């Protein structure tokens, strides 16, 4: 079986005071073609590009996306970086230059061997209307809301095949 | 080369009004042994276990961790699930029952072929003092702050080998 509630709680320690201002800032995914990824995360999911970083010597670019208002992005370069990297829950897309033209390359989504990472998840007001719009836009589904084992939640895929869960927090209580 | 700023902006669309309340709620990682993972995320990183879910029929448990105050967790079951799954920036650890006793099993961190997912990142007030405490606790480092190419940021590993970046948002402006 799994851990009992009691055993799980027994493995948890209270937070040391030196970790009090820590925050979960980002999740990083590698993307083959940033033009496709930027269109997907902004047009389909409504995220905002808050910061683009280029490192010519190492041949890669980074794209930070988040659910933030465009009007809150600072104009000054140094303030912009400090603000972008101190937002909670950002998505960092890494583009290693050249992958978009290489037919033998692709990234692995973690859901087939060898497994590891599973998904990112977006909380929405209504899974059914959000998925109706996704179907209208031609988005590829891993799991429609009424398919699979757990009903009421969905999995879509981004341009690289990463899985994105679509969930409504106020309808999850009957799954357990 | 990579995308110019102008070309990147050209691939972004304004957010459709039906995505206005969407939020980036979780990142899911599979963990071999939840006892080790819970101790690492709570004792080393100071996160709080906000919700534990067990699915006996499918043989797995889910552990949601976040930088949230323990006193804000609702007491009622249904309110607790709605609150936990509407927090931004949570970490979902999936335990498939039995992996902790299987010597031939382990998860892949995404940083060696086949690559995909890279890391989660934690923003802290001071990278050097946080890493000093991590060293005192026996945490395994992928990259100490002054090693590697980008100075001032670190990468530590959790019990499964997943990479966790330690960064100070106010010291990143000179890297570009
Ligand atoms: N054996 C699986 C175990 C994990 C698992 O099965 N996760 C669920 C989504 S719950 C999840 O990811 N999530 O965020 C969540 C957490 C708590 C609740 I309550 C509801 C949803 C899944 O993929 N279901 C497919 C289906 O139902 O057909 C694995 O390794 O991925
Ligand atoms: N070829 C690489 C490209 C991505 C990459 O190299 N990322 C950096 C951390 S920046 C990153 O992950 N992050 O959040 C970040 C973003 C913007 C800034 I400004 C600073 C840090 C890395 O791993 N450096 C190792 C080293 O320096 O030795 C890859 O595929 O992983
Ligand atoms: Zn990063
Ligand atoms: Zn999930």
């Amino acid at each position: 079986g799994g851990l009992t509630d009691e055993a799980a709680l027994s493995c948890c320690s209270d937070a040391d005071p030196s970790t009090k201002d820590f925050l979960l800032q980002q999740t990083m995914l590698r993307v083959k073609d940033p033009k496709k990824s930027l269109d997907f995360y902004t047009r389909v999911l409504g995220m905002t590009l808050i910061q683009k970083c280029d490192f010519p010597i190492m041949k890669f670019s980074l794209y930070f996306l988040a659910y933030e208002d465009k009007n809150d992005i600072p104009k000054e370069k140094d303030e912009k970086i400090a603000w972008a990297l101190s937002r909670k829950a950002t998505l960092e897309l890494t583009h290693n230059w050249g992958t978009e033209d290489d037919e033998t390359q692709s990234y692995h989504n973690g859901n087939s061997d060898p497994r590891g990472f599973g998904h990112i998840g977006i909380a929405v007001p209504d899974v059914y209307s959000a998925c109706k719009r996704f179907e209208e836009l031609g988005v590829k589904f891993v799991k429609k809301p009424d398919d699979g084992k757990m009903k009421g939640l969905a999995f879509i895929q981004d341009p690289d095949g990463y899985w994105i869960e679509i969930l409504n927090p106020n309808k999850m209580a009957t799954l357990m």
